[PDB]
């Protein structure tokens, strides 16, 4: 019943300041933190040897697109080797990002680990020694941070455990985060594996929602500082009966207003394996959503803005120009969506189209 | 978890009707649901002796006060004695209330009781055939519902238990009333009693208010069929320190915006002693905040719509007309001050 | 983290005191609390009207079975009609038992309501003016009382919500009672219905359990001054698997050590559809369990004391005899069962 | 309300078996896991350099005292540093423990770390690479493991969050010990700073307890493969009330009876600072006291094993025996108070709770 002030006004300012840079109007983020083995699938997936120079160019290669992403991109997450390397041309690459009007953002978790007891549920690690290394990340030129949490819908998950657990982690990370002048991405991943449909994962949305939120507020979050990455509501990826973007956009927006307080400053959604135009398409009729929305709708995608990209440039240097070029699209596309003003013009490509699940 | 459908889609566009018809705009509660001897007490301030008839007599002031009042109030909370009386020319109030644009409520709860091991604090009880009397309630007129809980701001308190309790019971109480059609005010009063500060009443709701959400969640409850009835945030009565109607207004809505859900149809504030002209000027304050409120922010107030007209009336009933003018004077100023329109004559810091 | 003594240390000692006398060495409880339209179908059975004197007749005669039963009986739950009834000779039940060297219980509770939202589960109702009808049954002679909580295993359930909902209830009951100098017997049951095995029945009995005192320690309940009456842990009424006596007093004595507190008194065991002599048989089992137990394991049987009796009589007066006779002999088997002295004639794998 | 298997029946019984060697009737634990920082002031107190060979050899001090301690010791607490360390004969100092008949321990959490928005409360990290930490000390040698939670008591405190963080980070800290055969030592030791009294000890400890196996219950722990290491119940030191050892006992099993399941195999009380004689004068009293006790209830001393110890040897290799000798004094005296049997010659009401 007594308050023992986490933040001072001061670091409140700046905490929030940096949350509504990184969601401004039309903004969304970049998430290129994929970690080596993450990211090695990705390679392997055009037979690009996985290097640190390969990633290195390919992340140089997203970092330097075109001055037409700078009023789509609020932030970059980066992977902790990303966030020391340069580019071509010497710059680090924060700098580089801070340079096109981004802010640069860090993965700090360390994985998922197995819930003992559970039917193959996780949570996450990565507290230890966590304040010392957003200090010195913070210092390195990062202003905000990520944190991965996973639960998946099944007969009995995911558990009151599982959700339990998740939730309080998510907070200590917040909590830390906060200390250190980083704001934390809050993200609650709830897999669409399945074939349950539209209202089961909007149940299961609305409750872990209603408990991560009820941590943060154990813990004492300066919600004004944090974002959240949730998934959109969608029916599981096996499941028979189908639904509209309209009807997507209805249970995502139903689930987060039944659950985030209005103080949140924004929620960046999570591609989850959709396809380019689909994750498109969705943040864009979940902006056009005829309910009030207290809290800036975009996007954190990882797979969504790199499909085509990826492609495009193949592992060859003399692509640079044709995969950047493919980035641009995707971020212009998802900068309207987040605006509610996209219209689908036809010429995405194959590769826009194509489904990013993979199975967990 | 797995979902079990409290309500179907009929229910909840029944309870989502009504919460916001209670709540649209420039709309407010009158709460007349005093009981025998809570009323008492006004009475014996008028020297009146308090008798089924002079209560009758009084309900009836205030339900039959003029036309101006019917934009004003979006509806009236009833005791149980009220709800079944009748004005003098016949009709059932539920009747004059619904014939001037209102919408019936009722008082559910039994009072509080002492929670053992606590300073002082306390529960709320009265959910014993609950379901059965928000049925009859239903079937009568009555289309929401309040339970009143009270916490206290103090050295030790509100405690853990205390406030996990009443949280808990008002779950309960809100699932009752929405499986029988009822609204649910959710009224979870922490007093003004104290010397504590703003920022300590702030953070106290902060927390209050968090627990009440996260139970609501657990009990299934439809958050677009419900309202929430909490204190506005301010420094404790026997503060020496002071602020102005824009610091309590900032403090107000930065704890109602860091936990309360969007899909809350709307809030109605209860006045807590507060003056009549002292609640219209906050009330006006919070709708004037620059700060972005996705609910409806107004009134339901007993004390500060009631005051002079019990004043003015004196239990002398000659003075109907003296009395029911005091009443739709506060019930136009606090019309204008849920629409931050009244008038009598940096955030980060939250 | 601060203390506001709930009790006094001689309204503690008077509810240890009673606690420990009805758990005492061979003694267990008689409970014969049915409400007239629980013990209707018992009645009609066997071809009875179900009236008021039919019912007195009954309670009389198993409460005026002779000294024999005395060092059987520590406690006798009776419903509130019963309370208030006498024998032929004059003397209110409560006396007749007393006089018998048995404690005096009362049920409490109102009955299970339906939780929105859960597929068919409930909670228990009762609270409300539960202090003063304690206060009164003290009055009149109760020391101890029992509130009824049902929880059931199925696809999904018993779900969060029905078991932090019980047990919460269950821990105002327990407070409230002890208040008013009476000692709660705290009823988590879980039915025995369906298919489930042995360890599934563990399993939701340890999670339960745990939920209990948890709740039990949150509202500050004295649990030197508390009895628990769970189910025993037994394989679904409908598994195809078929168990032992010993798995089954291995599985509920492991379930106990791993949830239950030492300092509870007592745990007296509900019958829960179990025969006479099944009852009779698993209750010594679980007091010939090779583990520790720090508190008396006893019974606390309803149907398992009075099924035979209730045949003998079949309703006629000049069966009284015979029918107290099936009863004493259940009173003695149980008896000698609570002490592991009753005769019909690889724990880590748990 | 669906039941997934954290352990099989081997595992447990590889975990009950060795829980119960460890408090085994009239042994305990010796608590030499004192980290290079913590041991630091120790070796300052006897003006000795802190040196990796000097913390060697004052630990092969203590591991290779006579067989006299051998019925006294049931198990030993070993830092990181410590547990790949050998005596002078080159035997590890793991195979010096068993061979005396001793499980080996290991300290594995990292300190403990400031919980925001608190009034100087803290919870405790070290579950980052746990699991593997915890597979590669039990094929080093390692049965037990010990964490330590720090709670205080004052005038908001222990606040709700630093009750339900630290017996969360216990529960998670417990499950994946077990899931690689390491016994956990759940420690929640409550500071006995500050002026309260005993009554108020008594609740704190109540109420942190009950919240401890909630936990250990929500996250599926296994107790009969557990230990509990609290704080005894006692008045603060600045209280100016004064207790006998008898009230002491009564606070502490009551407070016990009250919140801890028969089916914890045993509790180790820290010494928290008390002198060598008080905590085994207060350890014999708690196994005096009559009330019933369904777990072992012995000790897992540091300070309160090693203090003479320590003095005696002041850095000096001529002080070996002498050393020992005050660290075998202080094992036979508490080997004695674990069973009640403890007197200062040698071997030779309830409700108002």
């Amino acid at each position: 019943p007594h308050s023992h002030p986490a933040l001072t006004p001061e670091q409140k300012k700046e905490l929030s300041d940096i949350a509504h840079r990184i969601v401004a109007p039309g903004k969304g983020i970049l998430a290129a933190s994929e970690s080596t083995g993450s990211i090695a699938k990705r390679l392997q997936s055009i037979g690009t040897e996985n290097t640190e120079e390969n990633r290195r160019f390919y992340r140089q290669l997203l970092l330097t697109a075109d001055d037409r992403v700078n009023p789509c991109i609020g932030g970059v997450i980066l992977f902790h080797e990303t966030l020391y390397q340069k580019a071509d041309d010497g710059r680090p690459f924060p700098q580089v990002i801070k340079s096109k009007g981004g802010v640069v953002g860090i993965k700090v978790d360390k994985g998922v680990v197995p819930l003992a007891g559970t039917n193959g549920e996780t949570t996450t690690q990565g507290l230890d020694g966590l304040s010392e290394r957003c200090a010195q990340y913070k210092k390195d030129g990062a202003d905000f941070a990520k944190w991965r949490c996973v639960l998946k819908i099944g007969e009995h998950t995911p558990s009151a455990l599982a959700i339990m657990e998740n939730a309080n982690v998510l907070a200590r990370y917040a909590s830390i985060c906060q200390q250190n002048g980083i704001v934390p991405i809050v993200e609650p991943e709830i897999l669409p594996d399945g074939d349950h449909d539209l209202k089961r994962c909007q149940y299961v949305t609305e409750k872990v929602l209603a408990a991560v939120y009820k941590a943060l507020s154990d813990h004492h979050i300066y919600l004004e500082g944090t974002l959240l990455k949730p998934n959109m509501v969608t029916p599981g990826h096996a499941c028979t009966q189908k639904y509209s973007h309209e009807e997507i956009a209805m249970a995502t927006v139903t689930a987060l207003r039944r659950t985030v307080p209005p103080a949140v400053t924004g929620v960046t959604f999570l591609s989850g394996g959709q396809s380019e135009e689909e994750a498109s398409i969705n943040l864009n009729a979940i902006n056009k959503c005829p309910l009030l929305k207290p809290w800036a709708l975009t996007f954190s995608y990882g797979r969504a803005l790199q499909a085509s990209a990826l492609k495009a440039w193949g592992g060859k240097k003399e692509n640079l120009k044709a995969a950047q070029e493919e980035y641009v699209k995707r971020a212009l596309a998802n900068s309207l969506a987040c605006q509610g003003k996209y219209t689908p013009s036809g010429q995405a490509g194959a590769a826009a189209s194509e489904s990013l699940f993979i199975s967990n």
